This record gives C-alpha cells, structure tokens and sequence, in this order.
C-alpha cells in the first residue's frame, strides 16, 4: 500500500528486527520514534561494531531537512578529529528503499535517563561539572566560524552517556540545526530549554544553545527542570521569577514582547497582569537560583553538606556560572570560550 509495503501510513519504515541491509547492517531494536522518523540500533557485520541508524520519512520535506542534517555532520567531520569533540559522529549517510538513513556511533542512555535511575534526585555537582565541561568545549566546537553551527535543540535526551558507568558525553541529533547565516525556523528548541529571544521572536545566534546547557546543569543537579512552562506564556512567566524583568533594550526591539509584558507609559516594562483572583506568579526575580540550588543549606534536599566540590563557595561559583549562560541579553550571555575560563572549572 505504502512504499511497495515496506512504510507504514506515516511515512515510517516498517522496522523488523533481524533485517539485513546491503548485506552489512542487521537491524536489531528500536530505540526511538520522533518527528523526524525512527532511530534504530543495528550491527555493523562489516566493520563489526554496532551503529545507531535515524531512519528519515519517506516525505520530501524530511528528507530535505535530513540533507541539512547530513551536510552539517559532514561539515563538523571535515574538522573533526582536529577540535572539539563531545559530539555524535556520523559514520555513514545512504538511501534505503526511499529512505535516508544516517549512520552514528552506538552509545549509551541520554541524561534524562541517567536523572530518572537516580529517581529525580539529581547527580553531584561533581558530574555535572564534568558535563558542563564537556559541553562547553563542544559549544565551542560549534562556535568555529567556518562552522557556526547552531544545535536548536540541546536537552538532556540530546546529550548521551558514552559508557553508563563513566561521565564522557556527546551531543547527539543535529536534525534541527542550522548554520548561523541560515537560519529557516522560528519554533525552535523544547520549551522548557527555549531562549529568551527565541520566545520573544527575536534574531537568534548561537546564544541559545548556551541558555539551554543553563537549563540542562541545573536540571542535572536538581533533578527537575529549572523553567517548566506548559506553554509560551507560563515558560516567559517562569523564568521571569528566577530572573526578573528582561532589559528595556530588548523588549523594545522584541516582536513577541507584548505576548508577555506591557509598556507603561515611563517606559518601563512589567508583566501583563493576571486575571481575577487567581494566584499570581513569584514576583520577578524573588524565585532566587541561591535557593533553588541549596546554597547555603546543603544543596539540593541538603544532601550534599561536607561533600566535596559542594562546599558553599563551590554553589557560589556553579550559581554565577549559570547567571552568565541565563543572560537576557545574547549579546552578552556568556559564550563557550569563556565558559570554560570560569572559576567554577579550574
Ligand atoms: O547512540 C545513540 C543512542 O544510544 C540513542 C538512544 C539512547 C538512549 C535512549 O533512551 C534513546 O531514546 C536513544 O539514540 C541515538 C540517536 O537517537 C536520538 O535519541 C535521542 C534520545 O536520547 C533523541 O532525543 C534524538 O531525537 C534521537 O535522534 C541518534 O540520532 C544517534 C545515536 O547515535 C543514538
């Protein structure tokens, strides 16, 4: 009916564990379905490894951003083994029964995994230093100019464990990536990980990769997403707890800004009142990251007094860190280089 019966009726290939492909791929399992298509965990008979294989829909508008996607991965191999790593290589790129398929290296379970086997108690700051360390060098990877790669969509499901029993990490799917002069889509980013001047249908750069890895340590540490908006309105009204009112600068320049603040007339921008009596947000900026992270009081549950690295001077250090990738202003926020310089690593 589909595809000589070999899709489904989304576009999907019919996965079928113990296929041969090319006679080289035996397809093993399943690993996961998104918008994209299907990911699929398969043994590499010739080079005797096992591979991950992102089965793209059998839909021309896939396919095409899939070539995106693959000449991307091309680009960052072209400089690859020659800088930052800490990303998913890609292996192999073919068609297959009229699908596109990309080849990457087979690793282990993504941090919100890891967050799940610890029940949502968060992982040491010890680890999540060696995450953040990781992850900067790779932003810095992407900041390259002849790259200026922009990932859209760094979350802990993106970013995967290379063994479950070590702490080296890779960022993984670029199927929304773009580069910095070729920028096409405006919904971009999962909401909870989602940049100010993304929410706010500014101009974006590769500042907002940096807001998400904000997001995401935090979220490692404490083990429940820092900004945790069901929508556009409430992600905006979450972070301005934290974070208070965005600079005037910004909103006046901002497209979306009256989808969330108003202008009084001085000037000054506040937030668009609630109705009725329901129950107003945290006043801007009064949700302090000093509390959310336990500075003073043992960490996160207080569980962490008189462990290493997690003295108060150590959270003082983590806490400033984030502040700098939580910038309003991407102009400003801090940027991977620089990043890696803060006290909080060396
Ligand atoms: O080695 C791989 C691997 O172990 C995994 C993987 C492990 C653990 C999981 O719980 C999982 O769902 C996927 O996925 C891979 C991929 O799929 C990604 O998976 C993510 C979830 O983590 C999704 O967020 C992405 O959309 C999706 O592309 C690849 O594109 C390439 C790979 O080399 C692997």
């Amino acid at each position: 009916v589909y595809n000589d019966g070999y899709d489904d009726d989304n576009y999907d290939y019919i996965v079928k564990n113990g296929e041969k492909w090319m006679d080289r791929y035996e397809i093993d399992s399943l690993i996961g379905k998104g918008s994209f298509g299907q990911v699929v965990k398969a043994y590499d008979r010739v080079e005797q490894e096992w591979v991950a294989i992102k089965i793209i829909k059998n839909k021309k508008a896939f396919l095409n951003q899939a070539q995106i996607e693959v000449r991307l991965l091309e680009l960052m191999n072209k400089h690859d083994t020659e800088m930052k790593y800490y990303i998913v290589h890609l292996k192999r790129h073919f068609m297959f029964r009229n699908h596109l398929c990309l080849v990457f290296e087979m690793l282990s379970y993504n941090l919100y995994d890891l967050l799940r086997n610890t029940n949502f108690r968060g992982v040491s700051l010890n680890l999540t230093r060696k995450f953040a360390q990781q992850m900067c060098t790779a932003l810095l990877f992407l900041a390259t100019p002849e790259l200026s790669i922009i990932h859209c969509d760094l979350k802990p499901e993106n970013i995967l464990l290379c063994n479950p029993k070590r702490s080296a990490i890779k960022i993984v799917d670029f199927g929304s990536s773009c580069q910095l002069g070729q920028r096409i889509y405006q919904y971009i980013q999962s909401r909870f990980y989602r940049s100010p001047e993304v929410l706010l249908g500014m101009p974006y750069d590769l500042a907002i990769d940096m807001w998400s890895l904000g997001c995401i340590l935090v979220e490692m540490h404490t083990g429940e997403p820092l900004f945790s908006g069901a929508n556009e309105v409430d992600q905006m009204n979450k972070i301005v707890e934290v974070l208070g009112i965005p600079p005037a600068h910004i909103l006046d320049q901002a497209p979306k800004a009256r989808k969330f603040f108003e202008k009084l007339p001085d000037g000054t921008w506040n937030l668009k009142k609630t109705k009725d009596g329901k129950r107003e947000y945290k006043p801007p900026g009064t949700r302090k990251l000093h509390n959310i992270l336990g500075v003073e009081t043992g960490g996160p549950g207080g569980r962490r007094a008189g462990e290493s690295g997690h003295t108060v001077a150590d959270y003082l250090k983590f806490k400033d860190l984030i502040l700098r990738m939580l910038d309003y202003d991407p102009k400003t926020r801090i940027q991977p280089y620089y990043a890696l310089q803060h006290s909080f690593f060396k």
